[PDB]
């Protein structure tokens, strides 16, 4: 079925740029969308302007979109609901905040769309994995893909990939994410796990290249690093037991080739600075999502004994002082090699 | 052996852009390399020039580089052949003067690297195809990955993949062609076909990338082009027989992604003009390496009846006048799906 599905309410759980791009979305499709926010004296300030000031400025926001900071009101009634919270705060929603939510979703078996990215701290886990040990695994969905907040806010043509172990939870999902106008296309997959997997690797990727361009590499050398940072986000994830169907995808490649070349982002600037020689500290005196995820990333890999060369070499230049010049020769260090890709067809 | 080779002789035939770059890289790990040029005196004035001012301007020539109009002073002696002679000049070429460089080729059993990219008219073969109509497969290996001439020129980090049915072939030539520097490094791969497919049909895809840059699209829908034109290249390489091992490596991902976004590539100029509504003809008052593909490239997939949805609906916007706005309508005709990709692990 071809056939797009509208509802009355939807809401989405975060407000930062892409959560709120997505109510965009949203908005579009349902009558009604609420966007959750902590701080109600910001959702003030926010449905005031009509406009989300702290996270998407410049764009003006649908008339049917309300920030509240209620999380009961939020959800009451939401057929389709968002999760955007940072990966850090996650957990701490569900335990202080989510009790009524989760019954609700559970009661009422409301469809669940994580799109939050990253892993988690202390136990090592991605975005999904800790909403399901809060909902049921049915009920969870990911979506994933070249998505930049502002192109898909302003409704410019984005594809995105939407995954669920049951393709059919996903193609439900897409009936309602995509738009009336062709302009926001999903497109189903089974892979969660390589698109969280491939969601978080490529913020640490974004600073390699980052790194490249401040070093004095060029387009080639970024386009070899998004290629072999690939087969990176592949060995994780097969590790991870996912089935590697994404990795090629929208929500692996796609998004991977376009984070990597956002030269404006923040992994992208740290990156550079670093590549120009600048120290952490004085880099660091907001986190870029691949610091943050460089540590646990690492540690993630070496529990599984998973050889990830890049994200090594871009961790200990971000962790551990590591001349990038140096990062670069250790990794031309293996010698050469065949490129390590099997055959699709025999 | 991660050992280097280095050689007495190499010539280049071809000395566009890439041709000349190439002789650059094979500069260094040959003590001598000719470029064979078929004018004379546009041989002189570049070898006056000491820089070929005629397809790579700027770039000064290493000293041990010198272009000749003679094919067989140029290959005499030669440890390594390079063709870079366009498509439509290929076969010409080995009827009216390779006679004697085929019999030296066979008979020193001389490695050869075709760099040459495109489908020939008249047959739909690929470069290396009609090469071996002249010169046996074993000799015969292809260079692909993503790398512009001037960085490959000027020495800046590039990445490509050597292809050969004999994966032996490919890594021999991967420890001559690989620098001593490591700022070109190989990397072995078996698919010859999937390295031709690709080079060819990323320059047809190059144009729809344009297309959607002149048509209002961003980031987000070059992302989705290229996701979902390499699969038309992953199909197109089963269909002639290709193992396609290289579709998602440095010549077929990889250098997918690098020509997409050469803004100011020709391919990329002529698609935005396309996307801005010129026509062609205006457009057209040298040839867009996607332009003169499209046509060849759509009856190879007719024959072979492989779908090509954006090769062919960038076909029909250069050839037929369609409008691009109704080619993005048809193309987003075919509804809800899947992303297509089979898992990689079970
Ligand atoms: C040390 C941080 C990243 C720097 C720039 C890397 C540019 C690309 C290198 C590509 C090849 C990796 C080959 C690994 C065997
Ligand atoms: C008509 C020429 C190309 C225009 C721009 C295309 C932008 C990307 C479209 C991506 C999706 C194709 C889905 C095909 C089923």
């Amino acid at each position: 079925k071809d056939e797009l599905l509208y509802l009355n309410k939807a809401v989405v759980f975060g407000s930062g740029a892409f959560g709120t791009a997505l109510a965009m979305v949203l908005s579009k499709k349902c009558r009604e969308v609420c966007v959750w926010h902590m701080n109600e004296e910001e959702v003030r300030l926010v449905n005031e302007k009509r406009e989300n000031v702290l996270f998407l400025k410049g764009v003006q926001l649908a008339s049917n979109i309300t920030f509240t900071s209620d999380v009961e009101k939020a959800y009451n009634g939401a057929e389709i609901i968002l999760f955007v919270i940072p990966t850090q705060f996650l957990r701490g929603f569900f335990e202080k905040s989510g009790g009524n939510l989760i019954a609700y979703a559970k009661e009422k078996q409301v469809p669940v769309l994580v799109c939050t990215k990253g892993i988690e701290r202390s136990t090592l886990k991605f975005p999904a994995e800790i909403i399901g040990e809060f909902l049921p695994s049915p009920l969870l969905s990911v979506l994933a893909g070249p998505s930049f907040a502002i192109e898909v806010a302003t409704g410019v043509f984005t594809c995105v990939s939407i995954a669920s172990a049951d393709i059919n939870v996903a193609r439900r999902l897409q009936r309602i994410m995509s738009t009336g106008d062709r302009s926001f296309v999903c497109w189903a997959t089974t892979d969660t796990v390589g698109c969280e997997v491939a969601s978080a690797v490529k913020n640490v990727l974004a600073i390699g290249s980052g790194v490249a361009n401040g070093l004095g590499m060029g387009l080639n050398a970024r386009a070899a690093l998004i290629m072999r940072g690939l087969l990176e986000i592949r060995d994780l994830t097969a590790a991870l037991g996912g089935d590697g169907s994404a990795v090629f995808g929208l929500a692996g490649l796609g998004d991977l080739q376009l984070t990597c070349s956002s030269e404006l982002s923040r992994n992208f600037t740290v990156g550079k600075k670093l590549g120009k020689g600048l120290p952490i500290e004085e880099i660091q005196r907001a986190v870029a999502e691949g610091v943050a995820t460089a540590d646990p990333l690492m540690r993630l890999a070496k529990q599984l004994k998973v050889k990830m060369p890049l994200c090594h070499q871009i961790y200990e230049i971000v962790y551990k002082k590591k001349n990038p010049r140096d990062a670069l020769a250790d990794l031309l260090s293996c010698g050469l090699q065949d490129e390590g890709l099997p055959p699709l067809f025999k």
